[PDB]
């Protein structure tokens, strides 16, 4: 574990993270995809061997000794708000299990289902709160990666609020 486990946020490409492992915002079929998933495919292509996994689950594949945790959030175009919310909460619990099993002291994580799986809605608060619910009982340093300046401010505010 980290000596004083923390949350931080950075506005940059998760493929350039400074953490001991990465969470991919994966699709269920282990395809290169777009956004975070395409950047992860270009940086750690070996991690996409047998990475396919259902919605609401996480499956880790090593690229050398560097763990890539493929987490499949729901596509809110396809799910009801209720079922999508349940699967988004489940994906993050599976991420906490994997981070714990790996024994890492740090993890780089994107906000699941906030991009092309958002169903055109702002899900910053919904996705971040499910991230906190899952990761608060872990002792890894968590670094959240985002791309938008307004999102960075709102994530930073939510972290600082809890102290
Ligand atoms: N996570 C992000 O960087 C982000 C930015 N703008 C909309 C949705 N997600
Ligand atoms: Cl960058
Ligand atoms: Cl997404």
């Amino acid at each position: 574990g980290a000596m004083a486990p923390s949350y931080r946020v950075k506005r940059m490409d998760i493929a350039k993270n400074d953490e001991e492992c990465v969470v991919n915002a994966a699709n269920p079929r282990g395809l290169p995809g777009d956004g975070v998933c395409k950047a992860v495919y270009k940086k750690w292509p070996e991690s996409f061997k047998n990475s396919a996994t259902p919605v609401g689950t996480a499956k880790t594949v090593m690229c050398g000794t560097y763990p890539v945790i493929h987490a499949v959030g729901p596509n809110f175009s396809n799910y009801t708000e209720s079922e999508g919310d349940r699967e988004l909460a489940a994906a993050y619990r599976e991420v906490a299990k994997e981070v714990t099993r790996l024994g890492v002291n740090s993890v780089a994580i994107p906000l699941l289902s906030t991009g092309v799986y958002s169903g055109g809605k702002d899900r910053l608060t919904q996705s971040l709160n499910h991230l906190f619910t899952a990761m608060d009982s872990t002792d890894a340093d968590v670094v959240i990666y985002c791309r938008d300046k307004e999102w960075e401010k709102k994530i930073s505010e939510a972290i600082q609020m809890r102290t």
